[PDB]
C-alpha cells in the first residue's frame, strides 16, 4: 500500500440522519492515477463528521502527536442547528486535515486511512 500517491478532496457537504440527529456529510473524491498499473483510480466516498472524529482517534494512537489536532465539532447548546456557515468551515477544515494526513509519511500504510478513504457500498 503507499497513500502518499492518493489524492483525495472534499468536493461537496450536506446533512443526512445518523441515529436521531442531523449529521454533516462531506463527499472525498479520490484520485490514484499517481499509483501506476491497472486497477479502480476514481470515485467518490462519503464521510459522516462521525467518521473523521473516529478516524482522528485512531489515527492519534499510531501517531499521539495528531491528538493536539482540534477538526469541526457539533454544539449540544440549544438553537446551534448544522448551517450553510458551518457546512462550509467544517469542509474547509476537514479538506486541509485530508491534504495534511495525506502528506505525513508515517501514515502512508495506515489500514484505517485506507479504509476511510476506500469506497463504502453501504
Ligand atoms: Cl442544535
Amino acid at each position: 500500500m503507499n497513500l502518499g500517491l492518493w489524492r483525495a478532496s472534499i468536493t461537496s457537504a450536506e446533512v443526512t440522519e445518523e441515529n436521531g440527529e442531523q449529521m454533516p456529510c462531506y463527499f472525498v473524491r479520490v484520485n490514484l492515477q499517481e499509483v501506476g498499473g491497472v486497477e479502480t483510480k476514481n470515485w467518490t466516498v462519503p464521510r459522516r463528521l462521525s467518521e473523521f472524529q473516529n478516524l482522528h482517534r485512531k489515527l492519534s494512537e499510531c501517531v499521539p502527536s495528531l491528538k493536539k489536532v482540534q477538526l469541526p465539532s457539533l454544539s449540544k447548546l440549544p438553537f446551534k442547528s448544522i448551517d450553510h456557515k458551518f457546512l462550509g468551515k467544517s469542509r474547509n477544515q476537514l479538506n486541509a486535515f485530508l491534504q495534511n494526513l495525506l502528506s505525513d509519511e508515517r501514515l502512508f500504510q495506515s489500514e484505517a486511512l485506507y479504509a476511510f478513504l476506500s469506497p463504502s457500498l453501504e
